[PDB]
């Protein structure tokens, strides 16, 4: 096992969610240095080594340190990094038809994230490796519908829309970001 | 055993949509109250407090002075955050309407994920993690009735449900600790 | 069996920060909280009023403590600590939950209601403080009802005639507080009851 | 008369005006350590001892102080406490009617002011107790009306409305407000 | 005469002009300690000691004093307090009429305005007196016009309106709280 | 001449343009120390000290003093105060008439502005005067048009507006109060 | 009689902010100026062309500083002061003023035209380092034109025809600001001209 | 071009001086460009090898962490002798952009298109002496594009289709082609220069 | 060569993009202080001292120091200056015209950029000399349309619409700012 220090792994796309949404939302999620924090213990061997969060770390200690009135492991490697890019529509489409009296309809978008991730030495301070990784997002609607005359009338409509969870794809990106700084590694191989 | 929490902060980065203000996060920012609430009513587990902190110790200081006797740790700290939050996801509904009488249904899911880390305090180390996810249900019910006589004859009837966003997280932020002290039965710490 | 307290004891409470959230939706001002600030005084009274308890106040501390800088200064006398501590939050507030209507309308007679429930949750926690452990904690939950009924007449004659009449009414959030956090009190006194600390 | 020391008491209804007005202006005054000071000092028995305020005195001490090249009273008790809340609709309804030609209608909508005051002993820090006394706000509107053909036309409008002054009406809400804490001296004392 | 040193009055209101209006635009002026201290003046016997504004005379008596290489006064007592309140509608209304073809209409707001003043002794730093006085600001509309049919078509318009000074008033409230805060001083005295 | 120090005269009218204005920009300019200090010295004697701006007085006066390895005249008294306010429609109003076809109109609105400039003595601190002084804006706005038919059609307009400069009221004002406040002064006299 | 100068004279214009408080309206953001920052660059540049004057720089002042740090270090040489001090601020912005506009249509040819004129102030004061106090100061203030014309043709056939033409100007504000401190500095020179400080 | 050697090269910052944000309906508070530069950039040099970039970013997370290893004991540091610097200089649109369509009865068709311009400084300083060994701008360009068609007809009945594609590229992707070229570019000035 | 320290040159238009465009973004970029620098490189002789910038190096001259348990060059004179403004229309204009059913039309809009630049002695502190230089900035629409009958129905549209880049632009005018520099330091000569 391999101990993995990562402090902090922000979110730098500077993008955000359209109107109506709040201007203030973000599109894209903070959970990095969470998601990537698991994604090293799921990968194991790696133990990550907290530092989030080391500020609560140390004031809790200071009272063990008083209570009793024992040591602190460090890494030799070091993973940083942040959220790279968001978009749409990057590549996005759709089609639709009506005919006496049924309507249908199709649509669809896709998203890109991207992350940057950085596996850097402690000691040297030297970059050992890094790798950029980009996912995509879908999301498509689907409509259909009738309207139908009879002196009277009729009509119906159905419809169902799916749009994938960016916090999700952002795992996957950031997850095969692991996946990468591995092999990088295999071969050093430190 | 004896438990501290520090603080899971909201890092959905999430607002609610228009017609909500624009400063209304989507997600309440109450976890360390959630997470230590859940940690007391599993017990074994005794939360040590730090909210909160200052105020204890301001406390503390008074007792000293007016009287001119330590303060208990924990060898294990719980960390993590809200993971992430958003909708549509997959949504979507059916309605139809018949001279005169029309109805129709729609349904929203949200969902909800969080990060629940155990580490240690002696060598800081983290012990283990869990990202969980919850989702989040709405729905939304209509009948009504347009008729002509000659003169006329309508009505409309209602129902709309959106699950308390706030009570899924205490869901979500529940199962994780089951899951944490699961891992704690195989570690065991104990 | 028989339950038993022995005397009164020493709370501070120093502050209940709303973590909901919350801004209230628009024709509002997006600046309006969804929900008051005004726990931490709805708490306090309710301890006072719930005696025995002495709230330690410390709202509020500086303003006391500024206060004996000067009394101590015009004359060229000790400072009562607590025993306990209450804390917790706001845990967050939100609508619609559950919510709905109906109405219907016959020529020239028409009526209609409608009804909204807030969901409020609060949170509180009583930790000692000499050993600094959270001794326990509540979590409780308002609703928060509001309603409006309509009813008219649009009537032809030939001339014509109209008529309408309306109701609205919506529980005062703050009083949902107010009493979800005198349900929480009670609580938390219980398990002191078979505690009992005193 | 007794000396009480009165500091702040801010508003805690975190509430502001809708739409249209400004969306910074507040649906309450700020006033409160005033209004309960002019309550307390026509309330006598009390001495509110000013501090609100207090560096603007204190600086001032300085001046007098320094041209000399005397001291300053306390106050044994403390009031405190802040605005509970605001809101409205709350409780609001209305009626009306029309006929050929003329048409009469009203509406009213009711707010309401909560208040929490405290006495707090100073010397040992303890409370000594606490209030909270909730006003509430009157409002309505009040027209008439005359649509009238005859061929020519004719029509007329009169409308009155009004909504109590929500400063006032915390003032009632605040001098109520002191009036229970004297009580709870009066059993004291 | 008698030496009143006096240092901020702060709009407390919390009060912001509605929509088209810019929503960082105050719906009551901060002239107060202009207003309050042209007031003492007018008002003599007074001697208004500055103070606003104390840290320019301040510097300003660095400068005299650097030049050489000379006391300074101070008051008694202290005025202070604050604006306490805006609002309108408070009492509103209008009507009209009109008539094939004449028509015409006339409106009316008015708007409150309160001001909360305090005189205190700067030796022993108690409250000697406080005022809450409060005044009314009127508004109106009045238009009046012809639409009639000949054939070719006739018509006219006429308008006035009036806001009263919002600014004005307030020194019209402002005034008379320092005929107030006199007659507590007189009796006392 | 008398020196008078002038340091700092701010808006506090409170007040900021309407839609369709940026709610940004203030109704009234900070001009003040610039239109003050002028009409001090414009309507000379009086002689600013400065101190808009002492800061960078004091840096340059750092400079000098670096080099070479001498004094700084005060004032008697001091001049303060502040923009009272700003504001409207206060007394508005305006007519127009149309026939066939041609119509013509006009409108005029007035806004009020004051003042607050205050002598205070230097060595002891009191205010040796002090003055609230008020002018008036006008805007003003004039149409005539002409609608008619043949049958083809025909049409015509023309119009002019003119808004009083709110900056200029402020001089007028700032004058006026300076005018007074030298006034009150030959009855002290101080000069 | 007769004027005359001797030599140059060193100037140092440290800051002439905008006391505008004016704001472009919509559509422009509101968080445009409606007028350049870029004062203490026209008075530098116009003190620089109409030299005899010599700039001193202090913008400024501290990117010189932190330089002749380096240079003192390198080599391990004193520096220029002023004798008179150049300040003010532009004093305000400001529309519509006076403005206006006139056109006609008759069939099918149309035409109109409008205007508007802006109004630009500014202070410069000359004031004596030695002794601080100021030895002159102007306001002046400069309009801005600006104009739009348009022409068009709507007229039937049965087919159809139509035609439009327009053009708008609207003068450079920030070059009138240009124009409004030139005249600002002639001004001052000529006083110094019968003081003379030379 | 070639390695030889490594060069070790220790870069801070490049920050977006674009100042440029999205338009309505976008959030007016996001940035029409990544701030992803100096990961976009630390990347370059770092495929572009041999390059070791010396981190920095980032310097005091490395920082606390050598405090927690000198700490745990009761070890040195490498310099880089280059330096890296610049920004993102500008962004743009519509620039040159255009598009057609027709319609007949009763199929319609139409296409549009945008271009969009992205420009990035690079610089080369010297450590040693602090001076600028060079400075570079290179901008690539951003394509979108819009296609419809459609049918409406009548029978009496009617019939109605609609079709379309739209494709915007990622402003993110021109970026790091940008900074790429940018790096490429910088190499040359290198390789004659040489200091390496 | 001469040595130049450049430092900063800030954008004093105080202009910001008008609706749609976000309230946030300039109508001008921040990028001089590298238009400059790059400008000054390559009409070079001149040798830009970066201070863009300064700090990092300043920061990485301690690690290299103590790294080891070899000098830092000046300039004699100082590059500065603003933007001195932006704005539009400006001058603009546009015709157009249609007969049935060929329609056309055509428009222009132009801005208008300033530059202030100014070199300044560094030894005596003296400004050299400034200069502003003023560029035009050219947008220009094309559109062509056809709407025709025939009974059945024709329609057709063509347009293209440029903007110069100001980015470009501002380069541009930054660069003849260089040579009325160099010109001033010509007849100096420094
Ligand atoms: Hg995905
Ligand atoms: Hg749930
Ligand atoms: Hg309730
Ligand atoms: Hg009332
Ligand atoms: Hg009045
Ligand atoms: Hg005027
Ligand atoms: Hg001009
Ligand atoms: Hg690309
Ligand atoms: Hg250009």
């Amino acid at each position: 096992k391999i101990f993995v220090s990562v402090y902090n792994i922000q979110d730098e796309t500077g993008q955000f969610k359209p109107y109506p949404a709040s201007n203030f939302s973000t599109a894209v999620p903070q959970s990095a240095t969470a998601m990537l924090v698991t994604a090293l213990k799921d990968s194991r061997w790696f133990i990550p080594l907290e530092r989030q969060g080391l500020q609560n770390l140390l004031n809790e200690r200071k009272i063990i340190r008083a209570a009793q009135e024992q040591s602190l492991t460090a890494a030799n490697i070091m993973v940083e990094g942040s959220i790279i890019g968001y978009e749409s529509n990057v590549k996005s489409g759709g089609v639709g038809a009506r005919y006496f009296g049924i309507g249908a309809d199709t649509q669809y978008q896709l998203d890109q994230i991207a992350v940057n991730l950085r596996v850097v030495n402690v000691s040297t301070g030297e970059i050992l490796s890094s790798v950029n990784t980009s996912k995509t997002i879908l999301s498509y609607e689907v409509q259909a519908g009738v309207f139908r005359f009879i002196d009277r009338l009729l009509e119906g409509e159905v419809g169902y829309t799916s749009n994938e969870p960016v916090m999700l794809c952002l795992m996957s990106a950031i997850e095969t970001g692991v996946i990468f700084l591995i092999n990088d590694g295999i071969d050093r191989g430190l």
